[PDB]
């Protein structure tokens, strides 16, 4: 039968008032013979009808995939409301329910550091610039890169990792040809985390 | 009913001839009223009786957990033999089978770099020393820390991450007092990966 997964809003959406946070319920392994899936959503056990639901055939493994996206209020996520999807399909004996909420806990702001490329890397044609964000709880965080107020897209973050001291760290790695690294006036590590004043810190490394 | 998960040997065991690599089959959500589970193992579809199997009650969630550990030959893993567990329990309509093997692929050796603690951290009482291992395939790697032949245990690695160029990177973070950093003669990042000459490279910093 079908499996249902529920996913939280993206922390960047949660932490910026101009963006819309969304809870996601994904149904996989739906049969092509029984494609109809009914998804109901609840906020604190009250039914809401604000979700958008898309259905798609996964041609690569002969199943249907349904995705429902519930837009939510920042205040409801932050205050700990429970967001619940309920899924009905012919292949299902009883409806499947999933619920999710922000779990209350310890809050601690990250320290943000930028580490330049290692000397041994500078003779190469490409270099990596590292942002180390350490000491934060909880381990939901957004790290993005810019260059002089221009968006940089060639970077990868690690997952947040539980450190020995009970907090989290994450490393972000921006990749660039060595000539950009010399040519450029500054680079910035843009960190969004609920532990931070104004939910935002920027750290810059200037030529 | 019960569910079964299968796990590969540790990459360090695979890459050191003196260590025994092990395939692990774990059965969870076994009922307390039917604890008996039969696990059989197969290497390329021929049955072996070399595994050690342990059962334990999980008191925190009222279920039985069974762990079968199959010791394997390095060459068997490396040459791509399939290792298979078959699990029987009274709560299974039919036996559950899981199989694993080393997947064949490109091999690329990592570059290893060590980055000193960031300048703004030197003012604090604890510092972070970073090993950046980058440019490797496949994404199975061992990274460990020493100082002067001494084992350092206060470090955490990230999992390997698939990079922009199709290769993997990992970061390893060694935590220590600022004094230790300033007084210690050397720190070494010890990397084990199948792309490396002798499956081993050590980078060292002062
Ligand atoms: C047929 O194919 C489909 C599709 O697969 C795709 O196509 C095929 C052909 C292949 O190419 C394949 O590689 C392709 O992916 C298959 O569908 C897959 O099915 C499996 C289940 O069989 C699903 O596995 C679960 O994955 C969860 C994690 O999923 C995320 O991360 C994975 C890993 O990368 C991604 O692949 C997924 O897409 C998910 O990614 C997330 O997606 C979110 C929703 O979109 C994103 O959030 C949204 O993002 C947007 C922006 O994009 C907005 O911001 C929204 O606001 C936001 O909501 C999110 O960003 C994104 N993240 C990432 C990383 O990109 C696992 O969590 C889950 O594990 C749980 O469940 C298991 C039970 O099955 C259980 O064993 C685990 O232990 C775990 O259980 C949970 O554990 C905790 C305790 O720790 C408990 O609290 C829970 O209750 C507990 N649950 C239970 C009940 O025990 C699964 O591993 C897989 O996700 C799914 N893929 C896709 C793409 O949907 C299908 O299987 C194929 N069928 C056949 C027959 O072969
Ligand atoms: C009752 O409790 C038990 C026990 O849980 C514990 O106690 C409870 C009370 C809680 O406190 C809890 O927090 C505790 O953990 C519960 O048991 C759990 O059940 C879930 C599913 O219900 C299992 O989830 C799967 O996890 C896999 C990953 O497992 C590792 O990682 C987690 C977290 O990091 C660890 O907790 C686990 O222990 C696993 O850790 C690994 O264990 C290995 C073997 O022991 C180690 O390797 C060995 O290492 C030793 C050294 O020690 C030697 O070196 C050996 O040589 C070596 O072999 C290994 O190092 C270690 N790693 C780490 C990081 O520690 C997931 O892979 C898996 O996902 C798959 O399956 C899902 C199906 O359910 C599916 O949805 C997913 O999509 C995914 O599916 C597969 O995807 C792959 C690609 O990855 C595809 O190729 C496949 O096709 C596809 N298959 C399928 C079928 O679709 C699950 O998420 C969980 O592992 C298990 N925990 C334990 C401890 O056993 C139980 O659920 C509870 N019951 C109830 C009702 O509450």
């Amino acid at each position: 039968g079908p499996s249902v997964f529920i996913f939280p809003p993206n922390i960047k959406d949660v932490l910026m008032i101009s963006l819309t946070p969304k809870v996601t319920c994904v149904v996989v392994d739906v049969s092509e013979d029984d494609p109809d899936v009914q998804i109901s959503w609840f906020v604190n056990n009250v039914e809401v009808h604000t979700a958008q639901t898309q259905t798609h055939r996964e041609d690569y493994n002969s199943t249907i995939r349904v995705v429902s996206t519930l837009p939510i209020q920042h205040q409801d996520w932050m205050s700990g409301k429970e967001f619940k999807c309920k899924v009905n399909n012919k292949d299902l004996p009883s409806p499947i329910e999933r619920t999710i909420s922000k779990i209350k806990g310890l809050v601690r702001a990250p320290q943000v550091y930028i580490l330049p490329p290692p000397a041994e890397q500078l003779s190469r044609k490409d270099v990596s610039l590292t942002c180390l964000v350490v000491g934060f709880n909880p381990g939901d965080i957004s790290v993005e890169w810019t260059s002089n107020g221009h968006t940089e897209e060639n970077y990868k973050d690690t997952a947040p990792v539980l450190d020995s001291d009970g907090s989290y760290f994450i490393y972000s790695k921006l990749n660039m040809k060595t000539s950009k690294w010399e040519k450029t006036d500054s680079f910035s590590c843009n960190v969004r985390h609920e532990g931070l004043k104004n939910y935002y810190l920027k750290k810059t490394i200037s030529r």
